[PDB]
């Protein structure tokens, strides 16, 4: 779970 700017998301 990572929707937060800047978006650091492996998925």
């Amino acid at each position: 779970g990572f929707a937060s700017l800047p978006i650091l998301k492996n998925g």
